[PDB]
């Protein structure tokens, strides 16, 4: 039974904008009051509205891994709202913005670790994202980070040349998204392709031409990021070696 009575959520703090409505910050009083964040959705009103912001709940309900934001609850009467776990250091991207120079290559490199190890969770399960980029990943301290967006928020820069060219999401376009979610992250929260034109991405990627190495990126690091940028997508690697792959990187690089 997910749900919720609204009587024991006590709404607080704006903390972002949806694509439903406004996020909140707020306490869940059950065991003692936990912190939770609550998505709104301003027109769930109409059946069509409720029924795609909902299904973000019932995909999330099917998971439980260490670095997948949990859920809580569902209130499904006017307004109705979705409960899941709070990460409390927000979203990756302005993370690693704000605390750039103050971030070692070594907590970098752990949080693509930790996002593979919920990555190689969801292909065991045979659930393949669609939208794997650092906007969807937050921060639940300084050495975790969760996967916590399922609702499908076109996100050209990041998808696989099938995906763009053909519609088709797999295992294998997770990964090149994963690749370009990597690459985002040592880059401390820069997007791909700045500046290029979303249409002009399909020629370059087909041209041959990858994201460049991130500064200070390790050579490892970059390989395995153009390893996920293969064009075929049957030469990809799954996620169980980006996982053990990353854990030898993590290491080394925690050695100097
Ligand atoms: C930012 N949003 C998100 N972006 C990406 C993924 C998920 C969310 C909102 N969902 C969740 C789920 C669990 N924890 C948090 N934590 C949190 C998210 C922002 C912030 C603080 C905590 C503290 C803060 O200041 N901002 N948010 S958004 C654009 O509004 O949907």
């Amino acid at each position: 039974d997910y749900e919720i009575q609204r009587e024991r959520i006590e709404l607080g703090r704006c903390i972002g904008e949806g694509q439903f409505g406004d996020v909140h910050q707020g306490i869940y009083m059950s065991n003692p009051a936990l912190a939770v964040a609550i998505k709104t959705c301003k027109n769930c009103t109409s059946d069509s509205v409720r029924e795609k912001f909902l299904q973000e709940a019932l995909t999330m309900r099917q998971f439980d891994h260490p670095h997948i934001v949990k859920l809580i609850g569902v209130i499904t009467e006017n307004p109705v709202w979705i409960i899941m776990e709070l990460c409390t250091l927000g979203e990756l991207r302005s993370f690693l913005q704000v605390r750039k120079y103050s971030l070692d290559l070594a907590s970098l490199i752990l949080y693509a670790y930790q996002l593979s190890t919920a990555l190689a969770y969801l292909e065991s399960k045979r659930f393949v994202h669609r939208d794997i980029a650092a906007r969807n990943v937050l921060v639940s301290s300084n050495d975790c980070v969760k996967l916590g967006d399922f609702g499908l928020s076109l996100p050209i820069k990041w998808m696989a040349p099938e995906s763009i060219n053909f519609r088709r999401f797999t295992s294998a376009s997770d990964v090149w998204m994963f690749g370009v979610c990597m690459w985002e992250i040592l880059m401390h929260g820069v997007k791909p392709f700045q500046g290029v034109k979303n249409n002009d991405v399909i020629g370059r990627i087909e041209n041959g031409e990858r994201l460049p190495m991130p500064p200070n990126c390790p050579p490892t690091l970059y390989s395995l990021m153009t390893k996920c940028w293969a064009y075929d997508p049957s030469r990809r690697p799954r996620f169980t070696e980006l996982k053990a792959q990353l854990s030898t990187i993590l290491e080394e690089e925690k050695a100097q």
